[PDB]
């Protein structure tokens, strides 16, 4: 199944004949930090399987839906279950959900991850907007867009210098400001580590001198495939270690450790994402 | 379709047959810069759809043609049409017309292409010489040699350091000092970011880190392939702009500035590559 | 063929039911560097083709086969014809003989390979212990474990701080200090490249601004397998020229130069193999 015009088009008259709504707003929350999901208002809920020409996703297993309804007055659509390259899944079942997206009406698209911190003053449970990338995936011959160009959608050659937009990280950071957290927010440049192991010691001894903020296994497809088509994005990442501090210590990183992190975030986040959603122009 | 030996010889079996011309010397030229390839005396054009096992190239479209002359009393085959592994070619079909070239007795490869500038001191509508290349997909496991080796191009294991060849480099060097344009012309390692997206940014200053020159998305692939079976190449870069000057001011490149620089200069490298044809020993 | 349960419980089926042995510790030699492999005790040699779900090797051709035996009154099993990945094999098929080996009862596995220098300090015919790794294949979407996970031999998100076991490498430290060769023995940091064609010598100038003491085109995928169900591992590089000195000094490498270093060192190698067997806890 190509993530062609046609396809894309099938699954959205899908949506809309179930939904009744037409959003503005894209989500797609992080491992753990989906809660907001569930405090959306009038909700219809969408399992993948039954939308038209979405990728399969049975193998992976776990939750897979879309779920579209209204936040602070907004009309929004959220993945409530993100597809990861590591999976296998190629670059066509990546850029279906965030074309149908598109076509669905939506202007700017939010998202959250769960990384490793590089910068040396990044701590655990910190959280970083991000401001540029390194698409190592990209580099090497595994970028999202290879192969053919769907011309209705976007250019052959897009220029990635604008993807992460400026006023919505002035936004963010004004919030976080108004209720005295801003001490935990920072800006940085995304590493796109394609995994599923964690970064090594020496790569992220690496990844320092190449000057990298932080690491992580998501986010960056997604945001080539939004830029394409013209979508405006806001990226965060939730900081659940120091990998060069474990690199120089001879320490372990673990999913457990990683998962307790999210769950001491997910409120903070999920209630700076809510005034976010209001308060976008 | 493999690249094998037996594929390659059936499709030079009926390029022979149609063009009546032995080639020593084979050109790839670059997007806006292949106005030589109309000068070709006594030609013979030969779309590549009609040749035995050449890829199909429908998809992506636009013109895709083998051409057959004489230039500077030379005998030449050029491809009109260069394929790109960012449109999702696999590495049989990039091979093929390389060594369909090998098989039709060519010596010599001359190569153009658009790049983005790294070193601080390149400037839009300058010239670089390739003197050697960083393959970031060959170090990633997308080496355009990755399957198995057909053992009667060359050998399992390739030895680069000689790729681009020291001869060819002066003697365009000498070209350009006979006719004072000289002060265009440089020297520099070429990253291969295998793309579509523009390089980032950060992707950029991560370049100028590793000692980078120059940037781009061809050439490495086809430089790999002649080398592995025995010829010698000359590979040129035309600058269209600075990423590193882009990412320190935070402006953008695209599509339609690159291709105006390569109107700027075409001419130029026209006049440039019929007098290196005309000279190589 | 995929890498799961069931199928390489149907290939350690066939393998217990020929050979009569449960082998403890697990051998994968490099080329040219297998002569302890016929030293071998009471053995049993299957092919690889013999065995079901063992991936097909008839196109890369040459040796390949198990060997079960008896060494310094250790079991073992030895895979004589390593499968490398520029050759064109899935993860799956790398994956396959690494989980046999674990149904098998190996607990702990030595691997040796050739590699080529880049600390400016290693000459010809050195010897690295491997502590740490950069991948760049598992960086850029190529990782051994991209596909599903299979869930009864390891964790989704593998940590690989300790792939290289630290009290092995100290082992065979002292086993070299006995026998007053520890002068040829250093520590290092080994870059995978994907290959087949030899890193160039822009290349090797980024690897030395990278921290990278060698590099070379195998052991980091059957090392990911491994860790991942829990197998100890000690991996040993045999230094077959200077890249960086090469890339200083316009000079080539070749196969023909790496064999004859293989051959200098096999006997040496072989020994103090078969001593760490002998002496593992
Ligand atoms: O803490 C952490 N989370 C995700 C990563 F990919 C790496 N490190
Ligand atoms: O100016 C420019 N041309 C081609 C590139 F791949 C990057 N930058
Ligand atoms: O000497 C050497 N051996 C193997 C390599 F991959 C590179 N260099």
């Amino acid at each position: 199944v190509v993530a062609n015009y046609e396809n894309a088009s099938m699954a959205a008259d899908y949506i809309k004949r179930v939904s009744n709504v037409l959003p503005d707003i894209g989500i797609i929350c992080g491992s753990g930090l989906g809660k907001l999901i569930e405090e959306i208002e009038e909700r219809k809920v969408i399992p993948y399987i039954n939308i038209p020409n979405f990728p399969k996703t049975t193998v992976a297993g776990h939750v897979g839906n879309l779920v579209l309804g209204s936040v602070g007055g907004r009309k929004i659509v959220a993945m409530q279950g993100r597809l990861h390259m590591y999976e296998g899944y190629s670059n066509q079942e990546i850029a279906l959900p965030i074309r149908v997206m598109k076509l669905l009406g939506v202007r700017v698209l939010l998202i959250t991850n769960l990384a490793g911190g590089i910068n040396r003053k990044l701590k655990s449970g910190d959280f970083v907007l991000i401001k540029g990338h390194i698409n190592f995936p990209g580099l090497g011959l595994n970028n999202v867009l290879v192969g053919p160009n769907q011309d209705e959608f976007g250019p052959r050659f897009p220029d990635l210098s604008n993807a992460y937009d400026r006023l919505l990280q002035q936004l963010a950071l004004k919030i976080a400001q108004e209720n005295d957290f801003q001490d935990l927010v920072h800006e940085g440049v995304y590493a796109f580590n394609g995994g599923p192991t964690y970064e090594s010691p020496d790569e992220s001894n690496m990844l320092l001198k190449l000057g990298c903020d932080v690491v992580g296994m998501s986010t960056v497809p997604e945001v080539i495939i939004a830029c394409h088509c013209g979508i405006k994005v806001l990226a965060v990442s939730l900081i659940a270690n120091n990998s060069i501090l474990d690199a120089e210590n001879d320490v372990s990183i673990n999913h457990e450790k990683v998962l307790a992190v999210a769950e001491k975030r997910a409120d903070l986040l999920q209630m700076w994402f809510k005034e976010i959603i209001t308060r976008l122009p």
